[PDB]
C-alpha cells in the first residue's frame, strides 16, 4: 500500500543521511568508492563481495534495503572486507582495520540514537509479508 511505500521512502531518506555522514568523515574516505582495480589489481580476486559507501547509496536508491538490518549487513561487509584484505601487522593494514571498525561502530551508534526500534519492526514486518 501507499502507507507502506511512505514507510520505505522514510527509510531511504534516513539511510542516505546516515551514509552521507559516514562518507564525509575524513577517516572513512578509503571506504567511499569502489577499490580501483588499476591501483589494487588483486582486490577483486581476493574479496568476493566488494562494498563501499557509493555503492550503498546506489542500493538505497534502487530500493534494495527494506530494513536497517539489511543496510547494516552492507556496512558490516565494508568492515569485514577491509579486515580480510588488510590482515597484517604493518601500519597501513592496522590503520585501515582501525578505520573499518570505527566506520562500523559509528554507523551502529548513529542508528542506535536515531532509529526508533518500532520503525525498524514495521519495516521488517512489511518485508516479511512480501
Amino acid at each position: 500500500s501507499m502507507q507502506e511505500e511512505d514507510t520505505f521512502r522514510e527509510l531511504r531518506i534516513f539511510l542516505r543521511n546516515v551514509t552521507h555522514r559516514l562518507a564525509i568523515d575524513k577517516r572513512f574516505r578509503v571506504f567511499t568508492k569502489p577499490v580501483d582495480p588499476d591501483e589494487v589489481p588483486d582486490y577483486v580476486t581476493v574479496i568476493k563481495q566488494p562494498m563501499d559507501l557509493s555503492s550503498v547509496i546506489s542500493k538505497i536508491d534502487l530500493h534494495k534495503y527494506l530494513t536497517v538490518k539489511d543496510y547494516l549487513r552492507d556496512i558490516d561487509l565494508i568492515c569485514s572486507n577491509a579486515l580480510e584484505y588488510n590482515p597484517d601487522r604493518d601500519p597501513g593494514d592496522r590503520l585501515i582495520r582501525h578505520r573499518a571498525c570505527a566506520l562500523r561502530d559509528t554507523a551502529y551508534a548513529i542508528i542506535k540514537e536515531e532509529l526508533d526500534e518500532d520503525f525498524e519492526q514495521l519495516c521488517e514486518e512489511i518485508q516479511e509479508s512480501r
